[PDB]
Order: structure tokens, then sequence, then C-alpha cells
């Protein structure tokens, strides 16, 4: 009866302590069927709240509001709270259930990974089953302290979750592997050795190659990226970057959320500057793969395979995926493409060029156009160099850079450092557009498909435009208990690395 008093207090707050009706008798008439969980969906900002405010202005409001709430609670809100529905999702379900009280548009047709997004709430996701991945580039170290501590932290902050960890035993020496096994079974972590997994995925040999090629153009984050689209590895729960903190205040009582597609990702959006021809801003949905939720459903494998086939296509021919990256503007890239060098040779060659400490090698790598841009040379200046490059030694090239603008050793370092600060921009797309969030965004439908002219609405958010549909039904970040600031939040105005090889 403190329990009753608490419930009563929440109800009176939720409904704004109004006296245009008698909240005492309303409460008393709903309390047989009123839980704390339900009251959240009666608060200002809710669809249910908005209807109450309109009913208040009318005759017979006491009775009309009671019968509205009795049904809305029993038929819509309570079942939705139990099911793991969000406030957004319950708001839409209330609007749909009461068109006489809430005017609203149809669910727009939005496709996402070849699936039409639904509002049925039918795909279900476990928040208590979580899988992370650590592939070590140092055979002596199973996992650094930071990653170990993150895992310990999660077990405590989540306090009965099931943690699975994918790793590679062949990347570790025998003592490191002994340490890994001790760590996992001590932490009650389920270990999965990537080295010996049974699957028909075309992504499996690609993972093995990324890892086998460490030091020769392979990348451990790219391997981790790819594992996430293999059905034998991910068929329920969440993928989460090993380093993501849990926000315990976000853990839902039933350890279950729902979605309108069978695979949800971290999402947000960016509101562009005005564009032609109406000088109007566009909202472009952005996504990230640091948090992925997988439905306990057959449709999960189907959607997963669409993505996997796309990833396979990219690895087979990465030059198309990379066509608008800074690296695409280089002589080296154009040669690699003619030669059909693969992704590993492409990454290793970039790495080699920036390890070279040779202005001449860098010239050959960049080609005159990019070299001109990196060194801010006039057209006539690059023309002279390029006409005579076959005659130059290193000092020759440096003397020309200097005049185009007394320690030749320090000057060399200065110019080398100027080039080096482009390395990151050249390299990152060789993962992000190949296995990472860029490739995945494209596999799920691409820029076009996820951009629309920015519309801002009145009152409670409903899934009535494409980005709203994605925000309401497809975003694993806001529904799950994991924290990430890796991408923009939803509706962010455009105006507001462990895996980079040294
Ligand atoms: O030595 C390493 C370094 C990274 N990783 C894996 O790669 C992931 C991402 O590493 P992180 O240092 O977090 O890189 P970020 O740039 O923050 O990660 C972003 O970019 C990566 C590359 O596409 C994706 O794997 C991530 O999900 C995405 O959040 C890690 O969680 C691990 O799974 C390893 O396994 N071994
Ligand atoms: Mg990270």
């Amino acid at each position: 009866s403190n329990e009753l008093s608490k419930l009563r207090m929440r109800f009176f707050s939720a409904l704004n302590h109004t006296s245009e009706i008698d909240l005492h008798t309303l409460f008393d008439n709903l309390k047989s069927n009123l839980t704390l969980g339900s009251i959240e969906h009666l608060q200002e900002g809710s669809v249910t709240y908005a209807i109450i405010q309109e009913l208040l202005k009318g005759a017979d409001a006491q009775k009309k509001i009671e019968s509205f709430l009795k049904g809305a609670i029993k038929n819509v809100i309570h079942p939705g709270v139990i099911k793991g529905l969000t406030p957004n999702e319950i708001n839409w379900n209330v609007a749909k259930a009461y068109p006489e009280y809430y005017e609203h548009e149809k669910l727009p047709d939005v496709t996402f990974g070849g699936f039409k997004v639904r509002d049925s709430n039918e795909f279900k996701f476990k928040t208590n089953v979580q899988t992370s991945i650590w592939f070590s580039i140092k055979p002596e170290l199973f996992m650094p302290s930071k990653q170990q501590e993150a895992l310990k932290r999660r077990r405590e902050q989540y306090p009965g979750c099931k943690i699975r960890l994918i790793y590679s035993s062949s990347l570790l020496n025998p003592e490191a592997n002994r340490q890994m096994k001790a760590f996992a079974k001590k932490q009650n972590i389920s270990l999965i050795d990537i080295d010996s997994v049974k699957t028909d995925s075309p992504l499996y040999p690609l993972i093995k190659a990324e890892l086998a090629n460490l030091g020769m153009g392979g990348n451990p984050a790219a391997a981790s990226d790819l594992c996430r689209w293999i059905p034998e590895l991910f068929n329920e729960g969440f993928y989460v970057d090993i380093d993501l903190p849990v926000d315990s205040s976000k853990i839902v009582e039933g350890h279950q959320i729902t979605g309108g597609v069978p695979i949800m990702l971290n999402m947000g959006s960016i509101i562009s500057e005005p564009i032609a021809p109406h000088h109007r801003r566009q909202e472009a949905v952005c996504m990230n793969t640091d948090i992925i939720a997988y439905a306990n459903d057959r449709e999960t494998q189907v959607m997963m395979d669409t993505v996997a086939l796309h990833l396979k296509n990219i690895y087979d021919d990465p030059y198309t995926a990379l066509k608008d990256t800074p690296l695409a503007q280089t002589a080296f890239f154009n040669r690699c493409e003619e030669e059909g060098k693969n992704i590993f040779e492409l990454r290793k060659g970039l790495q080699d060029a920036f390890r070279s400490d040779s202005l001449l090698e860098l010239y050959v790598f960049l080609g005159p156009a990019k070299f001109k841009e990196v060194f801010k040379l006039k057209e006539t200046q690059i023309k002279y160099i390029d006409d005579h490059i076959s005659e130059f030694n290193e000092h020759d090239l440096l003397l020309h850079l200097i005049s185009d603008n007394l320690d030749f050793g320090r000057a060399k370092v200065m110019y080398m450092d100027i080039a080096k600060e482009h390395y990151s921009a050249f390299y990152k797309p060789l993962v992000e557009e190949i296995s990472g969030p860029g490739a995945i965004y494209n596999a799920l439908g691409g820029a076009s498909n996820f951009t629309t002219t920015h519309r801002r609405s009145t009152g409670p958010m409903l899934p009535t435009t494409p980005p709203r549909v994605l925000q309401v039904f497809c975003d694993a970040h806001d529904k799950g208990p994991f924290v990430s600031d890796n991408i923009a939040r939803w509706q962010t105005n455009v105006r507001e690395l462990s895996w980079l090889p040294s």
C-alpha cells in the first residue's frame, strides 16, 4: 500500500495534477489494471496524453477518458510494455488503435536490406546475450588490459548476461591461449575459436585471410567486421564492440526488445546544409555496426545472406567500392586496379609507401595529380617535375619542392610529415568501405535509400516518414543497453586507432 501510494503519485504527476476532472475517481477506476510500467505511457509527450487533453475540452470527459484509458491500457499499452515495446512504438500502436482520437498518416513503405520495414513488433531480440570479438595482433597477448576490464565491467553491470567471445587461437602462442581459456572460463564467457567454425558462408575464407595476412595488408577489425554476417556465429542476441559500456538504467525488465526488421543496427541521422533547388535541408540516416541486434527468426538468416553476398562481391572487386575514396586518386591504385591486385596487396602497398621515407617513392605512389595536391604545387610546378622525374634523385626532387613554396634533412622531414598526415584518410576506407559500416550501409540500401528531405512534425514522434520509420523500428542502439558515441545522434545538424597499421 506504499506500492499503491507510489502508483497513485505517478498517475497524478503523469496526468499533470489536472482538476478539469477528478483524478481520484479516475485512478480508483483504473487501478485494478494499472501498473507503474503503464503510467510512463500516459505522460506529457505521449499520444495517450495528447488525446486526454482533447477529451478534457469536451463534454462527459470523466467518463470518456475513463473508457479510453481502460481500453488503451488493457488492449495496447500493457501488452506493449510486457512485450518490450518502446514509448515510440506504444505511441504508434495507440494512434493506430484510436483513429477517432488521433489523426495520423499511413506507415510509409520503407525497404531495409531487401525487407519492407514492419510495424507489427514481430521480430524479437534478446538483450541478455552478447557477443564480442578480439583478434590479437600480438601472439604474446591474448587481450590487452583495457579489453579485459571492459568484459569484467559488463558482467557486473549486466549482471546475469551471457557473454560470448570470438577469438583466433592460431593468432596466439600456447601460453597466450592457455591464458585466454583461463580468463573466459573464469569470467563464465563462452569462447568461440574462429579457426574451427562450421559454415558455408563465403565470408569465412575472407576472415581467415584477413587474419592470415596480418603484416601483409590484413586487418583484425576487418575480420571482426565480417564475422558479424555469418549465421552460424550470430543468430540471436547482440553483437557489441568489446569496449562498449552498458547503461544499466536502460536494461529492460524482460531482457527483450522488438523491431520491424530482423537485424537492427546503431543508427542516427545528419541534417545537411540547405541544398538546391529549394534551399532545403536533407536528413540522411547514418548507421554503425558497433551494435547489431539479431532476431530469433528465420528472416534473420535471409537478411544476413543479402549482406554477406554484397560483402563477398566487394572483396572480389574492391575497386568499385573504393572509387570515391582519396586513395582512388592515386597512381598506385590505378595500377593495382589494372593488375587486379587484391585488398591485402592494396593495403600493404599503401602502408609500404608511407613507411618508405622516400620522396621519390611517394611521388611514384601518389602520381603527379595527387602529389600536386598534397604538396600544394602550382600546375606549372608539377608539370616541370613530372617531365623530369626520371632524371631526379631524392635531393633533386626536394630542391624543387623547396623553390616551389637551409636544413635539407629537416626539410625532408617536414615534407614527409605533410604527406603522412594523409595516411589515415587513404587507409580507413580500405576497411570501412570493404567490411565496415560503409559497405554495410550500401548492402542495406545505400545513401540514396536513406536520405530524404527533412520534415519536422508536431507533438509525439510517429513513424510516418522513412527516417522516422528507421528511428522507431530499426535502431538497436536506442533500444539496447549499450552505450556508443561512434556516430551522430538522431537528427544532428551537420554543423554541430587500434586498427591503423603504424
Ligand atoms: O587489434 C584489434 C583491434 C580491433 N579488433 C576488433 O575491431 C573492433 C573495433 O575496434 P575499435 O578499436 O573499436 O575501432 P573503431 O574504429 O572504434 O571501430 C569501428 O570501426 C571498425 C572497423 O570497421 C568496426 O569493426 C567497429 O564495429 C566500429 O565501431 C574491436 O571491437 C575488435 O572486435 C580486434 O579484434 N583486434
Ligand atoms: Mg571503438
